[PDB]
């Protein structure tokens, strides 16, 4: 179950989610995550769309709002992933690595780091919780 | 024929119409608060499985249910007033375009069509893993 994202994800909550604070972190981390896909996808729609009927400085001004938007969201993101991994790696580390999770919610060790592999890893585990929405 | 390639002929068939540009927008906004509301509930029953005894638990699996009905008959009002709005303005490209049902779709009598909140879920996605690095 732990070699895929969902399955650390599930872990996690299976190891940490008695701890108050790292209950709260995490909802603040799956929160960054959404705020990151809804900032990206409201920009690339409208790069997509606003070429068609929006002048070149006007179309200038938008975009350089949503990218700085974006690229703000994108460093919450990674300071909220950060924030939290550092704090359950510093409470339960032992039981992260028992569990074939050492290091946290993060599926790399080399990436953690990766603005786009972070972004990447965001986009599986929303999309995986969305797929998986109950009937 | 693809979600995406429906989009993407919708964007170029539309695109121009401030009035349909505008209510594509507020379809585009409405799926991502749709999307990220259901991640919040899901990621909300997880926690709580391990939280709650089980009639604590149905009533807020209840709660959620409730909640996600009302704001998924949002997203349908949403896509129905742009769907609408393009399949009457723009009825005759849509046809030569290949895609007489606007950006979603047409009904069937012959099989099934994708859910609502399944097609959101692909366009969003798609949208999100295109994005520029
Ligand atoms: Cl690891
Ligand atoms: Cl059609």
């Amino acid at each position: 179950a732990t070699e895929t994202t969902m399955g650390r994800y599930k872990k996690v909550i299976e190891i940490t989610g008695h701890d108050e604070v790292a209950a709260k972190l995490l909802e603040g981390l799956i929160d960054a995550g959404t705020r990151y896909f809804s900032k990206v996808v409201e920009m690339e729609h409208r790069m997509a769309s606003a070429r068609f009927r929006l002048d070149g400085e006007e179309l200038r001004e938008l975009t350089e709002t949503l990218d700085r938007s974006r690229r703000l969201a994108h460093e919450s993101l990674i300071s909220s992933l950060h924030v939290f991994n550092r704090y359950i790696v510093k409470e339960y580390g032992e039981e992260l690595k028992e569990a074939g999770i050492e290091g946290g919610i993060f599926p790399k060790p080399e990436a953690n780091r990766d603005r786009i592999a972070i972004a990447d890893w965001a986009g599986e585990l929303l999309t995986g919780i969305y797929e998986n929405r109950h009937r």
